[PDB]
């Protein structure tokens, strides 16, 4: 089996597959719609509950996996398990990534584009003081990259460029994925993640040195980081934190799982696990929280911030901060170290996403690296179309992989683990070649709080909350839903298909 090369490779590794869009984009968005410091209170104690627990356990069961040659849950979960059902519940430690692959790899792609066309200077040229005389060509420059509808019709239909960056993007990520996990995957993140540091730094200091008639950087931190005790009892702000917490630690993916499976048997996870979670959460709430969310504040104001970034998921990060650093001297050049830091911090998440996948083939079909890594992409770029071309595609994947599924997913890696497999053997599994040992009182957190925790707020979920999607959505929902339940489908049957290989290769060997 491969195995990582270095203590710190792994750590940059792990961090990179943390390390995200989420950090960058999907945190400001989250945290501003939540009343900002309102958001933060849940935040950490999720972080604390659930994230931390979680991260140990996925590192733990992919050592453990690893250390057998199984990589994915599929066979994770049978080793923990054996029964039939337990393969089954694994297919979702493949079908998650691969659906967030399939929308993440193209979100991803944007990052590069802008890039381009920032360094290149082919951006737009507002007016040289009106609002919204500013932020417009700026809107229309995302809209007709992406080709949001102009019409009635669902359809989007993407600019030239916009699709060969998409074929560059995944050119890009197989050329990392296919060297493998210490000359791929680890060479990359000792590159990848300096530089990241280094550009977010700059874009924060920059952004401090922001000053308008409606405010300063001072003024969007003292939004995001003023407790509002009002809003605890509000279960959205919860539900808000809880999905954030997983979607930025990569948790529920099955892809800290399959980079833990390269770790070597003996090696700590404890203080690796917890290094690379608290990496994550630096690079989130004072890296993170310190470019988008400050900047719109500075500009425009606290109401109006929170209004741009209820708006959609995408305004404040690549409509709102481009046309604020178009105000600015050489603002042109810092929109593109901005969009040159997302894409860097897209490539080392979507290499890791992709690699359950490529895991699966390799460990359970036996591919060779290389076609394992030409079919996954194969797979991930034909079905990126739909998310592509079809409106609110993207939207409904999210909810269903990167959302719904992952929390599900997190309860059910838990349970599989630390209530079948043994609590006092999961425990000793987590903690065996630990450089620390964790915590005592983390036992019972794993064991009670965590799950419970959890089963609350997926109840209260899809409950209070859900029924409001799945009955008031555009009737094209249904075609994304068909498509990535055939995916599961799918999935199953490669399942089935490697245990019957197994069978053919017992009855020989
Ligand atoms: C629950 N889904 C919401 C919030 C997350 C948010 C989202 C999802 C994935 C990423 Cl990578 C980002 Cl940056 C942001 C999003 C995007 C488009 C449509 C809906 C949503
Ligand atoms: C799907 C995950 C790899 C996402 C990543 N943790 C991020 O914050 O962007
Ligand atoms: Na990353
Ligand atoms: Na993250």
């Amino acid at each position: 089996r491969e195995h990582w090369a270095t203590r710190l490779g792994l750590i940059l590794a792990m961090a990179g597959n943390a390390v995200g869009l989420g950090n960058f984009l999907r945190f400001p968005v989250q945290a501003a719609e939540n009343g900002g410091g309102a958001f933060m209170i849940p935040y950490i104690i999720a972080f604390l509950l659930v994230g931390i627990p979680l991260m140990w356990i996925e590192w733990a069961m992919g050592r453990y996996g690893g250390a057998q040659g199984h990589g994915t849950t599929p066979a994770i979960f049978y080793l923990l398990w054996r029964n039939r059902f337990a393969k089954i519940l694994g297919v979702f430690g493949l079908w998650i990534p691969l659906v967030v692959a399939i929308y993440y790899v193209y979100i991803e792609s944007w990052t590069l584009g802008f890039a381009i066309k920032f360094l290149v200077g082919l951006v737009p040229e507002p007016p040289p003081t009106d609002p919204d005389s500013i932020l417009r060509p700026f809107k229309e420059f995302l809209y007709s990259y992406i080709g949001v509808p102009k019409g009635d019709e669902p359809i989007l239909k993407p600019s030239l460029f916009a699709y060969i960056v998409f074929l560059i993007t995944m050119f890009i990520n197989v050329s990392i994925l296919i060297r493998g996990i210490s000359k791929g995957i680890e060479r990359f993140a000792k590159i990848a993640m300096p530089t990241l540091f280094i550009l977010a730094v700059f874009l924060v200091i920059r952004v401090f040195l922001l000053e308008t008639p409606n405010g300063t950087a001072a003024d969007g931190l003292n939004f995001l980081w003023t407790p509002d005790f009002e809003k605890l009892k509000d279960p959205g702000v919860w539900i808000a934190a809880v999905g954030q917490i997983f979607f930025t630690l990569s948790l529920g993916f099955g892809a800290i799982i399959t980079y833990a499976s390269y770790v070597r048997k003996d090696q700590d996870i404890v203080l690796s696990g917890l290094t690379a979670a608290t990496l994550n959460e630096k690079a989130e709430v004072i890296l993170g929280g310190s470019i988008s969310i400050p900047a719109a504040v500075a500009f425009f104001g606290v109401a109006n911030a929170v209004a741009i970034a209820k708006a959609g998921a995408f305004n404040l990060g690549f409509i709102t901060l481009p046309a604020i650093f178009s105000q600015t001297a050489g603002g042109t050049f810092l929109g593109f170290l901005w969009f040159f830091l997302l894409f860097f911090a897209g490539l080392t998440s979507s290499i890791a996403i992709m690699q359950p996948m490529i895991a699966f083939l390799e460990d359970e079909l036996k591919l060779s690296r290389k076609h394992a890594v030409l079919w996954t992409a194969a797979i991930v770029f034909f079905s990126a179309h739909l998310v592509m071309f079809l409106n609110k595609s993207l939207d409904e994947m999210d909810f269903w992989a990167g959302t719904i599924g992952v929390v599900f997913f997190g309860l059910t890696e838990l349970i599989i683990f630390f209530w079948i497999f043994g609590a006092d053997k999961a425990w000793e599994e987590i903690n065996r070649g630990g450089i620390i040992k964790v915590p005592r009182i983390y036992y019972y957190v794993m064991r009670y709080i965590t799950p419970a925790f959890l089963a609350v707020l997926l109840v209260v979920w899809a409950r209070e909350y859900i029924p409001k999607i799945m009955e008031e959505t555009h009737w094209t929902v249904w075609i994304t839903r068909f498509y990535i339940i055939g995916l599961f489908l799918f999935l199953t049957f490669l399942v089935f298909l490697a245990e019957r290989r197994r069978n053919h290769e017992s009855a020989g060997t």
